[PDB]
């Protein structure tokens, strides 16, 4: 029974949820390692095909708890699901997800990723079951209706498309992209970087696989498909499909000479489902944004698309020494900027006050009816302006409950080619 | 065993061995972390003292390249014998400056470790009166300060011995400003030290009633109660608060005061506890101007410089206080510099932490480091301990928190 504190309103919240974590964080007693971007490889069952003493109890687990959460624990069919389960194991050496427990585990999935600010939003995830697909270009297919149904020309909804399990390992699905919708990056002949460093190794594999690259700064890269362990394909995402926002300023009638913009969707495609010990490495899945992830990561991280000095100068700014604080000005020029203009093509989007303010709500509403709620501080407060959003002052615990979102190698560095 | 610790913007890779070396708790278990908790998770025994004080001992004749030497081996000796007799022991000079500087080096949450080796060290574990007390604060903060050319530095006071005779400095700092709640519900100056401000005025303070009362010194000495003082106001260098370019700024009235001291925290060096322990360096410009001014629990001034900006406050997604915030940290900035007080910015600060932790890791093995509390208020990411990975344990020498002394002192007068 742990108690965290909010330092602005002095409401405590008792935890008794953490009680269910399955997971290491990667902290003891003596060591935190709270910013750690990927503290723990403690994973649920070992790296590929489990005998049936490991993946068993981590089906009955889930089960358990999807049947304890309708209230019908014991009942008949969770005692028939149990012995269900137990031989499809026995007979596959896995088993399948009723489409009620993919939605359950899906949502619950997406209620347990202590580093989403957006969780208040968790149990309305449409969720789309692709794993009949077989092909790459099933899964272009699947994920094309995905996009559509998530954009909804501008009045975005949340969404996640779930490709077949993982089997032996070798047979994986996956989005090699690590978003759907990300722009390309290119080595210069200088060293300069062109569009999004974030994605020159992917950018180079697309055009080694035969991509035929517009070299632009904001160049929607095509998506490289892998089902069924098959060496992945790539298609072109229909223009009309990705939504896009010009970026301008409310007040700065030159920012709109920069000639930025950005996608509407934000839509992460590198992750790995896991519920029930079943290991979904195809699960992109999408919500809307926060202005602060394109504006001050996508746009200002050094390494990303470090528009600050380009701003800055616009701006005329004293950009001689760091004390000025020009890079903070320019910062919320931008951000407003961003902010401003998806909201002008009514394109959903939250700032991050609004966002971090609902998300306080949201831990009061799961330590009220769920007796807590996993939080990662260092993820949830805002990478600008922390202190004067209210998560800055709110302590939160970080546990690892399952089913989960998990992250997962990249492909091409464990893809034998053929 | 290693842990390696990654900065996602420029891939450098540092290797910890240094957190071997804890062996206090820091509140997370294998299965939850508590990393953003506040304050997670009587005196010694003889028998707890002998360990911590060896461990101590060994570590300080390690780091003067005279571990297993016949001055060290004395000294343990030496050691033993006072706990043996006195149940605890006194440090050596060198000790005590070595000590107060490796609490220092340790702070997992100070930004400003880069300078921990250049701390003046005020031994005070003479003093018997609050007098005393306030005569070495008073000589600590002119020191310190130093017309504006401030200089980090400690006092160290008489360490505990049965806790019921601790030496306390009452104020959370040493030079704060009196908060006073209005009837109407309202507060006249800084909020936080509203309830401190009322222990003052209970023990004969006679206040001006003012939004930026330099508060009285509640000094405790030997267990006894505290006693009253006003630093000499010619002590206290502040800064009065303008913009570079915005001329209304200065209409808002408001100032600060330049040297940070914090007072209320306990050095714990070898299993001694100096209950008594006020130190101080050079303020963060974020310090001040965006917790200090912008908390809605503190001078909460956003409101105020939006409306002077002219900004739209009917609407967040406007950034009318990430607007209104950037400016008043660059009014602290601009002010401080202008009347020549040491000032580190935030971008600036980070940039050196950084440099001192590699630093750190590549002479010491590595640099204990609080994410939660390194990461700058404002402009988190684009300061570069944002993308810098870290290792959060304990080591001692510490500083530690304590229980605020009107919670745990029992009144001796009528
Ligand atoms: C509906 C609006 C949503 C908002 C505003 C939102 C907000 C955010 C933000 C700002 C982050 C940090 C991303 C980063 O810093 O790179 C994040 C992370 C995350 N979100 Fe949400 N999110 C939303 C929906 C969703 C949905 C639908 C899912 C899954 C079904 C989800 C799962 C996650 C996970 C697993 C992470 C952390 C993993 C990672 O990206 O590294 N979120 N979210
Ligand atoms: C020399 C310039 C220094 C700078 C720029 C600096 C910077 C900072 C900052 C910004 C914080 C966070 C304060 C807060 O958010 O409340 C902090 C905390 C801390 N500093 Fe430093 N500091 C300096 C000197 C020192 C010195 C001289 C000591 C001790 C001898 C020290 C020990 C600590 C400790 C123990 C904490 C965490 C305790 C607490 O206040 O909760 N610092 N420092
Ligand atoms: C490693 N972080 C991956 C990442 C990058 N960009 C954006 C997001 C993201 C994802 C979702 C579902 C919503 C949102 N508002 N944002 C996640
Ligand atoms: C809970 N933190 C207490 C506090 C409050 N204000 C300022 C500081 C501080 C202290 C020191 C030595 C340096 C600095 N630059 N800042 C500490
Ligand atoms: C090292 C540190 O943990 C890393 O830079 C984290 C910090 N907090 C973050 N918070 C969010 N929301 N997204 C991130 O990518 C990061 N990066
Ligand atoms: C809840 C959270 O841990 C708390 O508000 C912390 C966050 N980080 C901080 N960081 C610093 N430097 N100072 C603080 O007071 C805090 N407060
Ligand atoms: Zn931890």
């Amino acid at each position: 029974f742990l108690k965290v504190k909010n330092w602005e309103t002095e409401v405590v919240l008792t935890d008794t949820l953490h009680l269910k974590s399955t997971l290491e964080t990667g902290c003891t007693e003596y060591i935190c390692m709270g910013s750690i971007m990927h503290p723990s490889q403690h994973a649920r069952r070992p790296e590929d095909v489990a005998t049936k003493d490991q993946l068993f109890p981590l089906a009955k687990e889930f089960i358990d708890q999807y049947y304890s959460s309708i209230k019908r624990f014991g009942s008949k069919a969770h005692m028939e699901r149990l012995e269900e389960v137990n031989k499809e194991i026995d007979t596959t050496s896995t088993y399948q997800l009723k489409d009620t427990e993919l939605i359950y585990g899906a949502k619950h999935a997406w209620r347990n990723a202590s580093r989403c600010v957006g969780r208040i939003q968790w149990s309305k995830l449409q969720v789309f079951d692709a794993r009949d697909c077989t092909t790459a270009h099933g899964m272009f297919n699947y994920i094309c209706n995905h996009v559509k149904y998530a954009t909804n020309k501008g009045n975005l909804r949340s969404a996640i498309t779930i490709f077949p399990q993982r089997t032996d390992g070798k047979h994986d699905f996956r989005v090699w992209n690590s978003q759907l919708i990300r722009y390309a990056g290119y080595k210069q002949p200088d060293g300069s970087t062109l569009g999004d460093p974030a994605n020159v190794q992917f950018t180079e594999i697309c055009i080694q696989q035969g991509w035929k690259p517009p070299r632009g700064r904001f160049d929607v890269l095509p998506l490289l498909l892998q089902a069924n362990g098959n060496d992945p394909e790539l298609f072109q995402i229909p223009p009309e499909l990705v939504l896009e926002v010009p970026i301008r300023h409310p007040k700065f009638e030159w920012f709109k000479d920069l000639g930025l913009k950005w996608y509407g969707l934000p839509a992460v495609s590198n992750m790995l489902l896991e519920i029930g010990g079943l290991e979904f490495s195809a699960c992109p899945f999408s919500g809307w944004y926060m202005g602060t992830e394109i504006g001050v990561r996508d746009y200002c991280d050094n390494s990303r698309y470090n528009i600050l000095e380009e701003v800055a100068k616009k701006m005329n700014l004293d950009m001689r020494k760091t004390s000025s604080l020009w890079k903070d000005q320019a910062l919320v020029e931008i951000n407003i900027a961003v902010l401003y203009s998806f909201q002008s093509d009514k394109v959903t989007i939250v700032d991050h006050h609004s966002a971090t303010e609902s998300f306080i709500k949201h831990m009061e509403n799961e330590y009220r009816c769920r007796g807590g709620c996993p939080a990662d501080w260092v993820w949830i407060v805002p990478p600008m302006s922390g202190s004067i959003t209210p998560v800055f002052h709110q302590e939160m615990l970080n546990y690892r409950l399952t089913p989960s979102f998990e992250y997962q190698p990249d492909p091409w560095n464990t893809h034998v080619w053929k």
